[PDB]
């Protein structure tokens, strides 16, 4: 048999990016551009398109985050926001997938 009372539960959490990023190890904010860079040139591409659907970001802001991105420790959890998205978009294995989807096909554009 057994007799006593033993165990819990209750407890919610507000979720949202900041509050992954609050948990988060250091992301190397390096490898994780140079990774991200790496898969974009891969599929070839545009940067913008994943700044956008992904990182919330303009171009210029994107350019910028893979040109020369601070290291994780200057880094404000604002900051950290957009490269967490970036690891797990990496670990995401339908990732390219729904990033290609955005542009899918589409009519002529130049010569």
């Amino acid at each position: 048999g057994s007799s006593g009372s033993s165990g819990y539960s209750g407890s919610q959490a507000p979720g949202g990016i900041q509050e992954i990023v609050a948990m988060s190890p250091e992301l190397d904010t390096y490898s994780i551009t140079k990774r991200v860079k790496e898969v974009l040139t891969d599929n070839n591409l545009g940067q913008r398109l994943f700044g956008e659907s992904i990182l919330g970001l303009t171009q210029g802001s994107v350019s910028d985050l893979l040109s020369r991105p601070k290291p994780w420790h200057k880094l404000s959890l604002k900051g950290r926001e957009p490269f967490v998205r970036m690891q797990l978009w990496l670990n995401d294995p339908h990732n390219v997938e729904k990033l290609r989807d955005m542009k899918k096909l589409s009519g002529p554009s130049s010569g």
